[PDB]
C-alpha cells in the first residue's frame, strides 16, 4: 500500500508536469517524452526512504491526533516526491562535478534546474489551497539552503576558501548535519508534520537532535563501508581516500596516530595511487578504527534509542514513524 | 538616489546573509569571507536594470495610486536585489557550460545554487511580515522555471532531444519569450506591482505582450551585434554563427535564401573555422540582413509605442515605468 500509493502520485504528479509543460509552456512532443524520461532516470529507482517516511509520519498521526484521512496522505506522497526531486536534483549536480558547446553538460546543467523547479511548481499545484503553503515552501527552501552550505563545508574542508586543521570530529559533524542530516532526516519528518498540521505539537529540540544524530550513524557506516566494502558489494567504487574527504575515519585516525603515522598519512592521503591508498588503508587497519566504529554507533545508538522517548512523552504518534525511520537506518 | 538607495540595500542584504551564515550556519571567518567576495564578484558591475526597474515602477506608483513610502521602497530594492541575484545565478550556470576532483568546477556549481537560494533567503527575512510574500515566492518560481525551460529551447534547438527545422520565427520568439523577456521584463514590472499592492489593477495581458515584445527588440539588436559589432565595441567575441544558435540573423536568412545558398548556410553553418563563419557573414550581408533589421525593430517599435497607451488608459501611473524601461531598451 505505501509504495504502491507513492507510485501512483508520480504518475500524477508526472502528469501534471509535463501537461502543464504542453499547455501552458508551449513545450512540444518530442521535447515531453525528452523530459518525461529524463524525469524518470533520474528521479526513479533508489529506495525512496525520504518520501516514504512522509508517509509514514502522515499515517501515524491520523491514528493518534474519512476525507481529511485522503487528503492528508495525498499531500504526503506529494511532499514525498518533492523530496525525492530534491534528491534527483542534488545528485544531477554532483554528477556534473565529476562527469564548441557540450550539449550533454548544457542539458545536465538544465536537468539540475529543472529537478529543482519541479520541486516548487508540483507544491504551487497540488497545495494551491492549503493554509500551510507558504510556511511549507519556506520551511523547503531553507533546508535547500542548508544543504548548499554543507556541500561548500564538505567540498572545501582541505583547502583555504580564497589542510588537515577542519579534519576533527566536531567540523565532520557540521558537515554531515548541513550536507545530509537535514534535507535526509529532518526534512521528511518535518513536511509529515506540516501536512498532518501537528507541526507545533512537537518538540522541534529533540526532534533536530535525533535527525542530527541517525544522518551521523548513517554517514559513519557509509564512511567505513567505503573504504572497506569491496565495490561489487558496496554498489560503487569508494573514492574517499583519493579524494581527500573529511571522512570518520580520516579524523578518527587523526586523533590517535604517532607523529610519524601522521606524516605517513599525510604524504598518502588524497592520491589516486593505488599503492598510496593502500597505505592509508594499512593504517586504518593498524589503528583498529573498524574496532572503534563498532562502539561509536553503539553509543550514537543509545543516544537516539534514548531520545526517540523525550519525544514520545508529549508526541506519542511521531516518535513510532522516528523509530520505524531509525530502524532503517 | 536610486543608485545610491540600490547600492546601500545591497549592503543592508549582504549583511544580513552573511551574518545569518555566521550566526545560524556556523560558518566560519575565512568562508564568511570567501562568500563575501563570490557575491561581489556575480553580483555587481552590472547595469542592474532589471533590480531599478523596480524601483522605478514602485516610485510611480507610490504618486498615483510617508511611512508605506520608506517601506515600499525598501521593499522594491530587495526584489531588485532578488532578480540580480537570480541573474548571477544564470550567468554562474552559463559560465560552467562553457568553462581528481575539480574544485574550481564544484565551487562553481555551489556559488550557483547559493546565489539562487539568497533569492529566497533574502526575501523571506525582509518580507516575513508581508502579505504577499506567498504570492511573491509563487510568481518569481514560475519565472525562473520558465527561463529554465526556455534555456532548454535554446541549447537543444539544433537538434533532436533524445537541424534547421527548429529555425523559425515563432520559434525565436519562442525561445527570446521564456528564456529571457520573462525574467529580464516581465518579472520587474510584476514585483514592483507586488510591493506597490497594485498588482491586480493592471492589464497584465496587455502588460505580458510589452515585456515579450521589449524583450524580442532587444535580443534581436543583440543577435546583429554578436554577428557585426568587432569584439573591442561589443564587449565580447560574438559566437552565435560557431555555436549554431538560432538567431534573428539566421532565421531571417533562411526564409529569403535559394536553395543553394541554404545549401552553402547549411554546410558552413555551426563551425568554428574562420572562413566557415565569414562565409555566413557574407551570406548574411548579400540577404540585406542588416536593412530588415532596421524594419523589423521599427515595427516592433510601433507595436511598443502603441501597447503602452492601452496599458496607461486604466493603469496610467505604471505606463510611465514602463515607457522609462521601454526606453532604456
Ligand atoms: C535509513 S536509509 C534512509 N532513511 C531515510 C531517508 C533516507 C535514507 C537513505 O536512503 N540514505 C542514503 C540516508
Ligand atoms: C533596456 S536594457 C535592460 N532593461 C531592463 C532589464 C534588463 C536590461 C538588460 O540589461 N538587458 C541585457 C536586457
Amino acid at each position: 500500500m505505501p509504495m504502491q500509493m507513492f507510485m501512483q502520485v508520480y504518475d500524477e504528479i508526472q502528469m501534471f508536469l509535463l501537461e502543464e509543460l504542453e499547455l501552458k509552456f508551449d513545450m512540444d512532443p518530442n521535447r515531453v517524452r525528452y523530459l518525461r524520461k529524463m524525469m524518470d532516470t533520474t528521479c526513479l529507482g533508489g529506495k525512496y526512504n525520504r518520501g516514504l517516511t512522509v508517509i509514514d509520519v502522515a499515517e501515524s498521526l491520523l491514528s493518534l491526533s474519512g476525507a481529511r484521512r485522503k487528503r492528508v496522505l495525498h499531500d504526503a506522497c506529494v511532499c514525498g516526491w518533492m523530496i525525492e526531486f530534491l534528491q534527483a536534483h542534488y545528485l544531477v549536480e554532483d554528477d556534473i562535478m565529476d562527469n564548441h558547446p557540450d550539449v550533454t553538460v548544457q542539458c545536465a546543467i538544465n536537468d539540475g534546474l529543472l529537478l529543482k523547479s519541479w520541486t516548487h511548481m508540483m507544491a504551487m499545484h497540488f497545495f494551491a489551497d492549503r493554509p500551510f503553503l507558504q510556511d511549507l515552501l519556506c520551511r523547503f527552501n531553507r533546508v535547500d539552503y542548508t544543504t548548499a552550505v554543507g556541500q561548500l563545508y564538505d567540498v572545501t574542508s582541505m583547502f583555504d576558501s580564497n589542510d588537515f586543521a577542519e579534519f576533527t570530529l566536531s567540523n565532520y559533524k557540521r558537515i554531515v548535519k548541513y550536507k545530509t542530516a537535514y534535507y535526509t532526516y529532518l526534512l521528511p519528518l518535518v513536511m509529515g508534520l506540516i501536512v498532518s498540521e501537528a507541526l507545533p505539537t512537537v518538540d522541534m529540540g529533540v526532534t533536530e537532535e535525533l535527525a542530527m544524530l541517525m544522518g551521523e550513524y548513517f554517514q559513519v557506516q557509509d564512511d567505513v563501508m567505503d573504504c572497506f566494502t569491496p565495490p561489487e558489494r558496496l554498489g560503487k567504487v569508494g573514492t574517499d581516500i583519493q579524494d581527500a574527504k573529511c571522512s570518520w575515519l580520516a579524523v578518527t585516525f587523526l586523533a590517535k596516530a604517532s607523529s610519524a603515522q601522521v606524516a605517513e598519512f599525510k604524504a598518502n592521503y588524497g592520491s589516486g595511487d593505488s599503492e598510496k591508498v593502500a597505505t592509508v588503508r594499512r593504517l586504518y587497519e593498524e589503528a583498529d578504527l573498524q574496532g572503534d566504529y563498532v562502539a561509536y554507533e553503539a553509543a550514537v545508538a543509545e543516544q537516539v534509542k534514548e531520545l526517540i522517548e523525550k519525544l514520545r512523552l508529549c508526541s506519542p504518534g511521531f516518535a513510532a514513524s522516528v523509530e520505524t525511520l531509525w530502524g532503517k537506518t
